[PDB]
């Protein structure tokens, strides 16, 4: 089982254990004894596998030094809260010393046993539930189910093998639960597969999660937040979304470089379904959504609001200085046997940055002339890479800017009116 560890004291040469109603260091360390096996769980609690309880100290009426004890993990009136960085020091401190220990005949770092990592090595990570009745809320670890404590996900209580967790600490009381995410290359359960491609989709209509939690939820399933890379993809999504009413997080965000738009996965931004007046509120709303209200259009929203979200996975997978309009800046490339330049890589971008361009604006082969905000190279190559300018493409004011420039020093692009007279670059 992952994330279970023994706690080894170098000073006292032994492992922490819980047994017989005591907490103590035993010189015989055994990785297979439940009394010696610990796990970090939620709310900074340290769970013992053999006792099924959490390490703590009390609040007695006698206001005096504390000692270690084991407690039912739902008793949060007590001090059940530790911190992995200071835990070793506090174990030593609270273990104390008997007079026998400091008066012997003849006149201490703690670590995971084995690997010898620090006690922060195996932190607890929240696990967002899938479907269930909990709207995606993380597992409550540990939880009680049929009078037993579980320190992780379990198939107990189900016949179908699917691992699940409670989303409170007592399922019998509350009956709130969800499935645990699984990493797999199959799309059969909790997924839908586009059969025309390798893509699998999960529309979690009933979940309410922040964009970051939704990102993590898709990550824990071996997937990523939806990226819409192609008119084909937006078409499938629109078909699937017909008849629903929902607003869902997708992988689009400007978070890193303000205004720089990107998929959370690495897909190029060659396709934009922004709604009419969106993006608005640039410093405010940093994360994209898709909405049925707009027949599949995209808005940006404050990333902390709780929304449903879509997960996706694909398991089976020289210059011309003469100023002219973009249009037949291409004609000048075609005659001469070439085409306006396409860029498939950041190196090919830098290949062209200082070398060919040599200090300002100029045309490349990227254009949306055929379908608005679906960008293609004029030389017909795959659009596998894009370097845009924050807020671009735009269509400044409401006006068609159907052709792309290199405006700026470092090679980032912009969509501008195709009749602006500018230099160009060709390739063959
Ligand atoms: C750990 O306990 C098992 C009994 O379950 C025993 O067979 C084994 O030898 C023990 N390991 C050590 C190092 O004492
Ligand atoms: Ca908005
Ligand atoms: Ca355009
Ligand atoms: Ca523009």
């Amino acid at each position: 089982e992952p994330n279970i560890f023994l706690i080894f004291s170098h000073g006292l040469q032994g492992c922490l254990e819980a047994q017989g109603g005591q907490v103590r260091v035993t010189p015989a360390c055994n990785t297979s004894l439940p009394a010696q096996r610990w796990k970090w769980v939620s709310r900074n609690r340290l769970f013992n596998l053999g006792t099924m309880q959490c390490l703590g100290t009390g609040w007695p009426g006698t206001n005096t030094t504390a000692s270690l004890g084991m407690y039912e993990c739902d008793r949060e009136a007590l001090n059940l809260r530790w911190h992995c960085r200071t835990l070793g020091d506090q174990l030593s401190l609270l273990l104390g010393a008997r007079t026998s220990n400091i008066s012997k005949p003849g006149t201490g770092q703690w670590r995971i046993y084995g690997s010898e990592e620090d006690l922060c090595a195996l932190p607890y990570h929240e696990v967002y539930t899938i479907q269930g009745n909990s709207h995606g809320k993380p597992c409550t670890i540990p939880f009680k189910y049929d009078n037993q404590w579980f320190h992780g996900c379990t198939s107990t209580g189900r016949e179908d093998g699917h691992l699940w967790c409670a989303t409170t600490q007592d399922y019998g009381k509350d009956e709130r639960w969800g499935f645990c995410p699984i990493k797999s290359n199959d799309c059969e359960t909790f997924w839908d597969k586009d059969q025309l491609t390798d893509s699998c989709y999960q529309f979690n209509f009933q979940s309410t999660l922040s964009w970051r939690e939704a990102w993590a939820s898709c990550e824990q399933q071996g997937a990523d937040l939806l990226s819409i890379t192609e008119i084909h993809e937006q078409t499938y999504i629109n078909g699937l979304l017909t008849g629903y009413s929902s607003t869902l997080w997708i992988g689009l965000n400007d978070l890193d470089t303000s205004g720089g738009w990107q998929w959370s996965d690495n897909s190029p931004l060659k396709y934009l379904n922004w709604e009419s007046d969106q993006p608005d509120n640039p410093s405010e709303e940093n994360c994209g959504v898709i909405r049925t209200e707009s027949s599949g259009g995209w808005q940006n929203r404050d990333c902390s609001i709780a929304l449903p979200y879509v997960c996706k996975k694909k398991p089976n997978a020289r210059l011309q200085a003469e100023k002219r309009s973009w249009q037949e800046s291409k004609k000048a490339c075609l005659r001469g046997g070439g085409d306006l330049v396409s860029i498939h890589s950041m190196a090919e971008l830098e290949f062209i940055t200082k070398q060919i361009k040599q200090e300002e604006e100029l045309w490349i082969g990227l254009n949306d002339l055929k379908l608005q905000m679906n960008f293609e190279w004029s030389d017909g190559s795959l659009v596998s890479f894009t370097h845009w300018h924050p807020f671009e493409p735009n269509n400044f004011r409401d006006s068609l800017e159907d052709c792309v420039t290199i405006w700026g020093p470092e090679g980032r692009w912009n969509d501008s009116p195709c009749n602006q007279s500018l230099p160009s670059i060709c390739k063959k």
